[PDB]
């Protein structure tokens, strides 16, 4: 009985496995914009992805996440609230059963079709493994997806879902360039918060682009043919993967932007 999106298992029962689900620095959050603040000492933002390596892609159950060899310091990111430096790990998305829902942040409460994180780690603390643990040890850079026009830097990903439809799979996936993922401005929100899946765990500086990225129609309707499911288990489509948005307590959300 391990945790999930669907009708038994979804996000109003994690808190009984992981109790930080009700803690104070829960992610997502809703932005409202009319509150978020201009913060003119916050530096601009430093994404250098030319030499990122990816190496696979996994359906881990809930997600499929796009990995990338972390072993040294080429993918990372730096600047806006950061302090050092961010190694890039790896990028998954969650994502609606219809337009209409899918993102985990929402912006004065409109919910986005879905919703990209590349994760990166602090590598001040040396791994992956010890950086959760820390306050500051992660920081995930959010990505709006709206449906209209289609992401072509987004098809390599699109194309290869088919091979790992179920639980456990995984594919050969060198040479991915997440640089076609960004929309054309970094402007940002930011706030700091947590994992939006167990453990749930308060180790995240969340950076929220504020421009969309638009996918076509065709390429989330691939998506939503992934199945939670193990191969050979009764079919449940990938949808509906998000957690909704948590109360802000005792928390600011700090603008890039004038
Ligand atoms: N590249 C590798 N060698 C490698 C190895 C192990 C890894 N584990 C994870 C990983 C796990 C986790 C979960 C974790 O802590 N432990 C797991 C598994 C376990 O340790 O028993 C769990 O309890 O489910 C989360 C992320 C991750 C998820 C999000 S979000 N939006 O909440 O889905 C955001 C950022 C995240 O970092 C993970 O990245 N990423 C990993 C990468
Ligand atoms: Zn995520």
């Amino acid at each position: 009985h391990h945790w999930g999106y669907g009708k038994h298992n979804g996000p109003e029962h994690w808190h009984k496995d992981f109790p930080i689900a009700k803690g104070e620095r829960q992610s997502p959050v809703d932005i409202d914009t009319h509150t978020a603040k201009y913060d003119p000492s916050l530096k601009p933002l430093s994404v250098s992805y030319d030499q990122a390596t990816s190496l696979r892609i996994l359906n881990n159950g809930h997600a499929f996440n796009v990995e990338f060899d972390d072993s040294q310091d080429k993918a990372v990111l730096k600047g806006g609230p950061l302090d050092g430096t961010y190694r890039l790990i790896q990028f998954h998305f969650h994502w609606g059963s219809l337009d209409g829902q899918g993102s985990e942040h929402t912006v004065d409460k409109k919910k986005y079709a879905a919703e990209l994180h590349l994760v990166h780690w602090n590598t001040k603390y040396g791994d992956f493994g010890k950086a959760v643990q820390q306050p500051d040890g992660l920081a995930v850079l959010g990505i709006f997806l709206k449906v209209g026009s289609a992401k072509p830097g987004l098809q390599k990903v699109v194309d290869v879902l088919d091979s790992i439809k179920t639980k456990g799979k995984s594919a050969d996936f060198t040479n991915f360039d997440p640089r076609g993922l960004l929309p054309e401005s970094l402007d940002y929100w930011t706030y700091p918060g947590s994992l939006t899946t167990p453990p749930l765990l308060e180790c995240v500086t969340w950076i929220v682009l504020k421009e969309p990225i638009s996918v076509s129609s065709e390429q989330v309707l691939k998506f939503r043919k992934l199945n939670f499911n193990g191969e050979g288990e009764p079919e449940e489509l990938m949808v509906d993967n998000w957690r909704p948005a948590q109360p802000l307590k005792n928390r600011q959300i700090k603008a890039s932007f004038k």
